[PDB]
């Protein structure tokens, strides 16, 4: 049905207005240095993940159509204040008022939609949209930022009046968790930091433009939906899931080092198409991870896996940040070992695992 598409619509704008501000943060570079412009990107995500729970509470006190609607109406003045604002408190509070309209609006999508599909499926797509909604947001919004520098908050918040209407006019041991939540994290630091730096470090090592980062971004983020959306049941029919998440890291590593490697202006530019894979492939993994492991409180993994997704997108842009003032390829070198620390984790859960189904054959 409709309901599925605006809530889906729903969650692709809240998660686009993360990284719609990273190709306008440079241009407001010149109104600083990196450590901001993290602290700015994060505390998007520290709102959210702080009022996420709050979030969900508030929608049982009252919610499930009209938290939605609230959440919404807060977007749409954060992005409008942002778009007018100039004073860095007045950027730091639009950032942590749109927080708190992702963390109102995040809790009632997933659950309406949890209550309005009869699926497991659903859940792999919300991570599939999540995902390309936050890769996406750097691309349109440096596609915007040529014909203005405010034009993309504007748009943005013309989206979220619209999604206003639309949908007034629609609707236990925890040792088993540890392994995914790190994994969660490192995701979402894997990716974050990684599209917070990629834009300046783009913008430093070849001379990049605004529309060449946001052409560069936007054919990354639509070739890893296309080869996930087209490649994820084959993937997953050939290895498991622990051992598909080790080789997309490692796919991640190879391409992240292979854009360390590069200076030609072509050569970085198809990176940049391939960089993406490796992350569009993992998140689902991760998602069907916590779906498998948990049988009878998936609300609660729902809840883990969202609360540290936003745990690690707020971590991730400060360390990016002060390392890229530190260094200039400091970040990717971050991302990197990220990367190899989760290939660490699975190894390790892939061992314990095996080392127990052993003995119990052995038993």
């Amino acid at each position: 049905n409709k309901q599925i598409f605006v809530l889906y619509f729903n969650i692709f704008l809240i998660f686009l207005g993360i990284g719609l501000v990273i190709p306008v943060l440079p241009v407001y570079l010149k109104d600083l240095t990196g450590s901001d412009l993290g602290l700015l990107v994060a505390a998007f995500a520290l709102s959210q993940m702080i009022i996420s729970p709050f979030g969900g509470t508030l929608a049982d006190k009252l919610g499930k159509k009209l938290i939605i609607c609230i959440g919404l109406i807060l977007f749409s003045v954060s992005e409008f204040m942002f778009a007018v604002g100039h004073n860095f408190s007045v950027l730091m509070l639009s950032r942590v008022i749109g927080g708190m309209s992702a963390g109102m609006v995040m809790p009632g999508v997933t659950g309406l939609i949890a209550d309005i599909s009869p699926s497991a499926k659903n859940f792999g797509y919300m991570s599939a949209i999540i995902n390309s909604g936050f890769i996406l947001g750097p691309g349109i919004g440096g596609f915007m930022a040529e014909v203005s520098h405010r034009m993309p908050f504007y748009f943005a918040g013309a989206l979220g009046i619209l999604a206003f209407i639309m949908s007034i006019v629609l609707i236990i041991n925890w040792k088993v968790f540890i392994t995914p939540v790190i994994l969660t994290l490192v995701l979402s630091f894997g990716l974050s930091a990684f599209e917070t730096l990629y834009s300046l470090y783009t913008a430093d090592k070849v001379n990049y433009s605004p529309k060449d980062i946001s052409i560069a971004i936007t054919g990354g983020g639509i070739f890893g939906a296309l080869f996930q959306i087209y490649f994820f049941d084959k993937f997953m029919k050939y290895f498991s899931e622990l051992t598909f998440i080790a080789w997309s890291l490692l796919y991640s590593v190879v391409v992240l080092i292979l854009l360390v490697f590069a200076n030609d202006y072509w050569s970085i530019m198809l990176i940049s198409f391939v960089v993406f894979i490796g992350f569009d492939m993992i998140r689902p993994a991760i998602t069907n991870y916590f779906s498998n492991i948990a049988g009878e409180r998936q609300g609660f993994a729902g809840g883990l896996n969202s609360t540290f997704t936003s745990m690690g997108n707020f971590i991730g842009p400060l360390i990016a940040g002060a390392l890229f003032d530190v260094h200039i390829e400091a970040p990717i070198y971050m991302a990197i070992g990220v990367s190899l620390a989760g290939v660490v984790i699975v190894l390790i859960e892939k061992q314990h695992r095996a080392a127990a189904a052993d003995l119990e054959d052995n038993w």
